């Protein structure tokens, strides 16, 4: 298998582009330091917002936005190539369509300096997050030591359907960059269930904040394919490492019978209809019975406009 | 709200209809005694296989099968009306289609001795369970103290999409009657908690106890808050798990929460309604995993079950 | 110090005096077997209702009641003398005043065969328990290994003022015999710890097992340090023994030496303001009264079918 | 109910009055930031010593002392008014009587800038604390979402009698602001026991540590009325948040029979004398432990304090 | 790897040989039933004293002693061959030297029905156990799924030097069959975890649950090679702890690891080969604690045993 | 008994002798301040590398090494005498043999300023640590409140034989100063087992930080039966508790069924344990040594021939 490393990267305050650049260099220095301290490490992970922070007053402005790929991702690509590692990074990506809000984007770069995975946050943390829903789906790429990497972003991990989708497309190591975190206990909970439901590893790491900007939030969790937590970090700069053996997870999906739950879902050769009776979500008409009387269905509580479009530029 | 009671019933060792009748009367006596011990109790839950046991050599035979409803469920209904409680029971149900295998069925009976919910196990615990996949979907019913009750069966609770479905239909107290375990033990506690948190509903779950000729111990009755917090936990046989459930707070959270209102976020990424979902594999009945060709267990032959389907084990 | 044993005793169903006699001999059998297994043990503890069970339809009748002292307590005394141990026993005691309901009584017998502590449950578990509120206060007696023993009964241990009371009179080893539960499981572990830490004393606590005609799975069994740290934890099975060594002198030293965390002293010496403020001493004057008493749903035993006019009933 | 917030404020090192004003502005800037991050929060709580720190060499000097009310409490009140929240603050209060040491004082301010609760620490953390014993008893006030708030200060929370007193006067949400903590495990323990003993919620938060470098000294906790821990802080600006439902603690006190312990204490309609028929000492002011004669610490001379009383450390 | 099962077997009182023979059939009935319940199981593990119990008044008598191998071990071997599993059994063994006390013995049998490992308890649980110190050392044998099996007996597991020894001979799966406890309960879980981590091997442990006529002493445990508990008996008689063991992962770590390869570090601190401890004395048979003169228990007189050695209790 | 204090000391970054001097004064100020806040404390413990840090580029250099004893140890000694406490300190010690690498040394200083214990780490954390294997064995001294103190250093604590060795020589309070920590869980695990195996207390504390900003690297007091009594959760976090070594002494004298340390040599029992033997003769050899990937320090860029390097 392989050795993974997740950094409970702290996020200081961000007030300008030079602070974003300062973060970028800091992330790169960390990546080289981590490789020097753990020579065997092949995958190094940074949390969501590590590049840009969470300045809600400026985080939609063009100054605070980057392109993917771009000169900043190329610096990360440069860093991965000479350190000879896979790296996971966070970019608040400028939308190619200027009338839409920016995306919340995660990328995985290989030891050759190539972006091999690009994911845009499918489930933004509403109502606080103004990011446009991702349009690239849940992609999977080839990782080190026989791993099939997929990455989700913070809130995404609370949606078991998304963990199912990654594993459906072949993922055996599910990465979750963050983060939150009023949700601390449920973050531990979902990292374990995401693992167990789909017979895959989960490697997760949260940022470290309060305002949310005091250097203490992220946990850093490694879960076995059976849901058992192998490594647990506390609440900045805390590094969570551990050996991952994706093959044991792959074998479990092949040999297991009784609790092969991911297979059971489609083969109750079993009944191919799960009920799904007379599948709303698939047709885009997912509707809860209590939607009419809900209090929060827009971002007005956080000061955002309700008509949508581009804002905060 | 209301007070619930989950009984970690000892798995019976069953060799005939006579033993099945002994179990029913034992369940009935336990129900009346739980009411006597807890006068404010409104929901008494029994686990999967508490009526018929797990005699794998015999459990497909007609002698070991009951109709739902039938003479046996009416005896449960009488007890419920006499005790004035909601009751959750388990019956291995004779398939009205004599060319198909029996269902694994759960029923909820109200304080007036009427069946208000009937659920057929959607996900049998393959490959050990030869039950036919349920055809009734996931139903929801009115319960005590403003609750909307739904019930799943052991293995069913390992499927997050099913807990989503119950909630999608208005369920705020998710019931899991179970006949595991000692190999899925830690994950049984995990899923009971995740099923709650994912959908902002209470989960009330209980497993049986003695599944051999004896071995009277599995249990682990569990009550979880809508935020995934475990309120009450059993260890162990005849262990009773009681707690007060306040379903109104779960309903209010669904209405008032924003940041962690995940059950809403799923359909409103008014958000992008398509979750990608880039069509509908499961919905179109073509759910297929890339590693399916090399899987070892895709039938029941490992437990000696025929692989051509139809009715077997009479 | 000394070695302690707490038995998560299973009480079968009691339907007659014969069954009570069977329980007595079984408890005696258990005491001698525990001494043989643990030759160093000096304190053996049996839970509430271990003698007479919890037949709520017959437990108020004369057949189900004993005298303290009586012919049965002297069987316990004989066993304790033969084995040379301190023993803790439970007896539902017939009230000498025949116009009143019976007490829920606990006793401690010394290795000399004498009753050295007699306690009547001060706080019955209302509304399910019909026992008369005990009139003997909270007594403290001398024990083995420098220990000063006091015993409370199940529901008693949920009252922090009672744990205070025992310690206030010298107790360093707070014993809790119990017949719960499965609705107070977590809170039983909680209060066994808090009762210890509040007063800088050890707590040794044990609960029963069964009632429903074949069952027996209720108890826990717990030994806590004087700072509230749990040392030994029994599970929930019948016959489960909880053993551990107790060093009572260390608890006493903590009460003498400690300054910052000496909370039992701080209560009366805020040489400090002697008035705790405490600015209506209601409980002391017997006029303790909660603001929501008018609107309470359960203030008698009618929910369980008990007469609401007091006196003697259930004979 | 209502959404509460507890901030594990970092202990400031204080050397002058400027540093105190620096803290006040920091607390005010933290309060407005919490409201912005959680638009639904109605109660933001700060720990003991958040305003003035723990400079034991200077914490008795008039420079380090404020009045309640004063211009500093009016700054907190102005902040509460502008943010529209209830706020809990700490003030080392100058004693209006000149022959007595300063008080350790907590105040609750409502969304209109009114101080609706003033409490002086009844049990100072002796022998390290020189504060005069409080004289205002244990007050209770109305809060948001139908709550009845009461506050104790750090050491006060180790005294169950005080938790009992708060509840006795109607409190359903017991607040504990703190500047501990060599008592870490017993902090979590007593936070749960205070809740359960009295059938009320507890919300507790501790300051974060002294010495110009150390800034991380304790936890932060929310407990349900049954003692169950709901949220747990687990270092400086950690924010502990959770939704509180006080009416269902009220309901428990009205509904419960078996474990309605707070009622059982007075009605063992029960015997009114707790018996307590031969240890009724604290009422008359005659509390006396049998071992008081041999105690090693009964004054503050271990930390350099004088032993004859009066005003000192000026 | 392979699937392992550990049964928290109960043993009732034993009063005669007819009870011992009843135990053997029960163990054999359980073995076939476990294989039927778990078709993939390759290792079935029974606890210490599961064959003969702990009648301390008769366990030294000829009536209570068996030969290893012998007619009774043949019954175990036949059962293993029929079920096609490895089996681990417990036998109190008549000493081939009739002038010395019996041994406390454990055996492993392969699916072909052959004894491939025999071990005699090196550290009897003094002073309560009268068994003779084992003379066969700590053996290792080949098991299923690339495992190198070794077995220790209850009290043997509290001695870290023995766990080191097994691994030193190749063991990657350290089995602990046990007949404690409830006075060493917490430390049993501890040592199983440390025994694994110290030597980078799996530990599979199980205790008897019954020896009195309290059938609840067991606590089956599977630990990962880094100390992590994977499955925990939790607990009761007839409770079966199951889990998949992947021995090659432990072997790889011993080959690949650098920073925590402690088993290698011990002898190569190419390192200083002399550890510089020399209590390692023990090698020369001079192990001597500085406080032996003042110890209370150095014989079995407290349990009534004579202090002259030789054969007794016959 | 006595009161103990363990400081989860943060180590900032060390780039010069000046920084080391700053570390020394910080420790001294912390020692006096802990005495002030806890006037009843008699043992204050500082973690491994608190004096010199972990600059792996320079930590073998002559600038970064001190002599034991030296004027830096006499600064600590002066502080212990003025505060009247026992102190435990870390020193990376220049090897008197200039052809060999420096030791990783721990010292205990009493209230008289006397170093009563000097321990050179027997088990350097290979392959990352280049320190020379200690030659002073596992020493034991007389501590406060009836204690017999021994000190092991970080990685030493994963070796139960060493914990056995300390106890064998009388130790009833086993101190572990540490600069880990990827092994956070196993650290808590071994602190408990070291205690239970030998019927002695264990007081342990790990360092905190080095990454130019990072400080939060993993403080534990365990009872003689292995039960954790106090557990730290910060850089600068102080772990305190009262230790009663007499109760540990008594258990060793009193216990029968539970006396494992005695049983090891008295299976009067069989004195042969039943071949540790290879280790005594210096021939400890694992069957899988030939296929191991890490038997030197080339993974971290160290030379593989021994001698003096990094100076």
């Amino acid at each position: 298998g392989f050795l993974v490393a997740a950094i409970q990267f702290p996020v200081p305050i961000v007030n300008s582009r030079k602070d974003i650049d300062h973060n970028i260099e800091s992330i790169i220095r960390t990546l080289h330091a981590t490789k020097a301290g753990y020579p065997g490490v092949e995958l190094i992970i940074f949390p969501e917002y590590s590049t840009q922070g969470l300045n809600t007053a400026k985080w939609l402005s063009e100054e605070f936005l980057l392109d993917v790929p771009g000169k900043e991702t190329e610096l990360y690509a440069k860093a991965c190539k000479e350190a000879k590692v896979y790296g996971v990074f966070s970019i608040m990506e400028r939308n190619p369509d200027s009338n839409k809000n920016p995306y919340n984007t995660a990328i995985i770069i290989d030891p050759q300096g190539e972006i091999i995975l690009k994911y845009r946050k499918l489930f933004p943390w509403n109502p606080i997050e103004p990011w446009y829903p991702g349009d690239l789906g849940m992609p999977v790429c080839e990782g080190p030591g026989g791993s099939k990497l997929a990455v989700c972003i913070s809130h995404d991990g609370m949606i078991p359907e998304l963990a199912r989708e990654a594993a459906y497309k072949g993922c055996n190591v599910y990465i979750r960059i963050s983060g939150y975190s009023q949700v601390n206990d449920q973050w531990i909970l979902t990292n374990r269930s995401n693992a167990w439901h789909n017979l895959m590893y989960t490697v997760s790491v949260n940022l470290a904040g309060y305002d949310n900007v005091f250097y203490y939030f992220g946990e850093g969790q490694i879960c076995n394919f059976d849901g058992t937590t192998l490594v647990q970090g506390h609440r900045p700069w805390e590094i969570v490492t551990g050996e991952i053996y994706p093959k044991m997870a792959d074998n479990a999906r092949l040999s297991w019978g009784l609790e092969n739950n991911i297979y059971n879902l489609g083969h109750r050769g079993g009944e191919h209809d799960a009920g799904l009776t007379y599948k709303d979500l698939a047709a885009g008409k997912y509707k809860l019975p209590w939607e009419d009387h809900m209090k929060i269905k827009d971002g007005s509580i956080y000061g955002y406009p309700t008509t949508g479009g581009r804002f905060g530029k």
